[PDB]
């Protein structure tokens, strides 16, 4: 029934997604920014140009965080205003709103986590083949020891990298993510970048840090079972748990990329110096686990790679976007808790799109959300009492933002955004986890 007294209790957004303010104090050009703008790339005709404006109107979000009874928020540090030719000198404007935006958040009683890569990589180190080249990997580097130089006085928890799988695979491979390349070659290479600038920024950020930090990364999971037993479909399973799972899993335990997966992407596979898989496996001191579905795989060998196909389940809960399955979060964190040296965890991500709209009363009945945050919590509760060294949960998201290529159009925020007005108001759901929260 009851969680720790310490439990961390947040909500959380990204920079891109909320912030708005593209061009103001010195910001520079990002790859969603040339995304955004490119016809038909978004479902909406939207861009981040505006979003929640919270550049300007972060207050009220803090306003919004206290009302909810949070004591932390996730958040990321857009890095074109603080590099904003990626590789360059510093822009301090950008640093110094972020510096009064942590004392804001601290006075408050907020404690931040901050992410410092949510995917708004500098357009000018994309035109140098982003992260198909290693150099962005120590860019990178810099790039987050200049940030825990001015921040890490006051912010202990970081995390370098959020879900890398869809920055590689969704922004080099399925390109219906910036900066929008269609290549399994160079998306692999992308995920080797990625996890060597990980590795390079945690070492350069225990040097920089002007006290002891707590460094993780934040992942995608996705718990994948076979729809039978047949070992067709046992193999799709494990392909698919490969490509998404272990390809990221195992190179941060220090076990090398997973043989079979190398076997199956063959020549397309990174070339991996073994200097570069000692890097990427720097001790970490938490792991962030963004979970929202699973994975029931057929095998499916006339499909594209890896071959497997999710099998609907008509009798379970969908969202606006997504099949509803709670017991896999238990799933994944125990094989977590039992195969894989990371320790503490974090629930870095949950939450749900639905078609929120504001009822006569000017409340938003979001009795689905409501439903899927119960059941969820339900379910750390069990992996607690299995000994699950679990310390915090933050929900996606705060409010209702910009939802990459479906644009505004995808709602999954507690709080509703108003996107002419700017203004937000707390749904039912957001009302629901206040009082459990009190509770607590
Ligand atoms: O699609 C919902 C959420 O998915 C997570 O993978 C990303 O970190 C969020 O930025 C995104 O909004």
């Amino acid at each position: 029934e009851r969680f720790p007294a310490d439990f961390v209790w947040g909500a959380a957004t990204a920079a891109y997604q909320i912030e708005g303010a593209v061009r103001e104090d010195g910001r520079g050009v990002s790859i969603w920014d040339t995304f955004s703008h490119t016809p038909g790339k978004i479902a909406d005709g939207t861009t981040g140009d505006v979003a929640c404006d919270s550049y300007h109107r972060y207050g009220e979000d803090i306003g919004l965080l206290n009302a909810l009874g949070m004591n932390a928020y996730r958040f990321s540090i857009a890095w074109p205003r603080i590099v904003p030719l990626g590789a360059g000198p510093i822009n301090q404007a950008g640093l110094d709103h972020y510096s009064r935006m942590v004392d804001a958040l601290l006075g408050a009683g907020l404690q931040p986590f901050v992410t410092l890569y949510h995917w708004d990589l500098p357009q000018p180190l994309e035109d140098r083949l982003g992260w198909g080249s290693r150099a962005t990997a120590t860019v990178f580097a810099e790039y987050a020891d200049i940030v825990v130089r001015q921040l890490g006085d006051r912010v202990t928890h970081w995390a370098t990298l959020n879900e890398p799988w869809c920055s590689a695979m969704l922004g080099y491979y399925l390109g219906v993510h910036a900066p929008g390349h269609t290549d399994l070659k160079r998306g692999l290479e992308a995920s080797h970048n990625l996890l060597l600038g990980h590795g390079l920024a945690v070492q350069a950020m225990r040097a920089a840090a002007p006290q002891p930090l707590q460094i993780g990364i934040v992942l995608n999971l996705t718990p994948t079972y076979p729809a039978s037993d047949s070992p067709e479909d046992v193999a799709a399973a494990r392909r698919f748990d490969g490509f998404v799972n272990r390809w990221f899993l195992d190179p941060l335990a220090g076990r090398g990329y997973p043989q079979d997966m190398l076997d199956y992407y063959g020549a397309a596979a990174p070339q991996a110096n073994p200097e570069d898989l000692t890097q990427i496996a720097a001790p970490l001191d938490w792991l962030g686990v963004n979970y929202y579905e699973r994975m029931r795989a057929v095998d499916a060998p006339d499909a594209s790679l890896p071959q497997a196909q999710r099998l609907d389940d008509p009798d379970l809960p969908h969202t606006a976007d997504r099949e509803v399955y709670p017991e896999g979060l238990y799933d994944i964190l125990l094989r977590l808790h039992n195969d894989y040296p990371f320790r503490p965890l974090y629930i870095t991500e949950n939450g749900c799109a639905l078609h929120d709209e504001i009822a006569e009363d000017g409340g938003i009945h979001d009795g689905q959300r409501q439903a899927f945050f119960e059941a969820h919590l339900a379910q750390l509760q069990r992996a607690l009492a299995a000994g699950v060294p679990l310390k915090g949960y933050f929900a996606w998201s705060l409010l209702d933002n910009f939802e990459w290529a479906m644009g505004l159009s995808m709602r999954y925020g507690i709080c509703y955004t108003n996107f002419e007005t700017l203004e937000r108001r707390i749904k039912d759901s957001g009302y629901w986890l206040r009082d459990f929260i009190a509770g607590q």
